[PDB]
């Protein structure tokens, strides 16, 4: 059996590769993701056929209780496995299973370095900095349901000033703190692949949340178990962070 493993093209866990050579099949892809995979690959000894996901989504559910992105291909039988920068989550778990975290990660500022901020508190206190986040998206969501009083003030904050302080995306969010007095809540594995790259950028404070990555698969799933074993032996090992540092470290 070739298990066909269901990912999206997200930087630097999964791109094709800059190269016009004749590459096919798994061979066109490279990232953190295609290198765990190929580390999974060799613990378990399984053969693998890589395929981006249609749709290009990760997987959420409608009213109906219709699921799309890879969490769908999983649940359809379409894919064996999914590996890439996809969140354990309570909703997800009821209809994929998934192994251990291979990354934990959490929300965090990114913002200029050489102030005085220091915190989530540092920027809730105060006006003359805007700080925000890119609108509708797992960041903003945090704080519009979040009932901890520091963020409920947050979020009443980045609210009312919706136009300016809530981004397009994240390219946009970066530019506005380069260019601006500015903080971007973003996720920390985000804040620390930008940070590698722009000198003047810095992550402020520690984690506003906690969640991991994990890889799904459907539920009963005899691989899931032995995923999250060759998952723990390569972090032990150390080369869950050789891994990280060679996609993440910049100049
Ligand atoms: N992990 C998420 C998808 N994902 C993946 C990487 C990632 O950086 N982010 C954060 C993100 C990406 C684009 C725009 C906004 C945000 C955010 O942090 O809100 C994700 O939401 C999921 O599983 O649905
Ligand atoms: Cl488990």
């Amino acid at each position: 059996r070739t298990l066909i493993v269901t990912t999206i093209l997200e930087e630097p866990y999964v791109m094709y590769r800059k190269s016009d050579k004749p590459l096919y099949g798994n061979d066109r892809f490279e990232g953190y993701c295609l290198d765990l995979l190929k580390e999974l690959s060799n613990i378990l000894g399984f053969l693998y056929d890589v395929k981006l996901v249609p749709d290009g989504k990760y997987g959420a559910q409608n009213d109906k209780g219709e699921w799309n992105g890879m969490v769908k291909e999983l649940i359809d039988h379409r894919a064996d496995l999914a590996v890439a920068p996809l969140t354990i989550t309570y909703v997800r778990e009821k209809v994929i299973d998934f192994s251990k975290p291979f990354m934990t990660l959490g929300i965090s500022i990114l913002y200029r370095k050489g102030t005085p901020i220091d915190s989530a508190d540092d920027l809730a206190k105060q006006t003359k900095i805007e700080y925000g986040a890119v609108r509708d998206g797992s960041t903003m969501t945090f704080f519009k349901k979040s009932k901890i009083s520091t963020y409920e003030k947050m979020w009443a904050f980045m609210s009312s000033r919706q136009q300016s302080a809530l981004v397009k995306n994240s390219d946009e969010g970066i530019q506005r703190v380069l260019t601006t007095d500015y903080a971007l809540l973003m996720e920390s594995t985000s804040i620390e692949y930008v940070t590698q790259r722009n000198c003047n950028l810095t992550q402020i404070g520690g984690l506003i949340d906690s969640k991991g990555y994990g890889v799904g698969t459907p539920i009963g799933s005899p691989y899931r178990d032995k995923i999250t074993i060759a998952i723990l032996q390569l972090q032990e090992e150390g080369k869950l962070h050789m891994m990280k540092e060679k996609w993440w470290r910049g100049n």
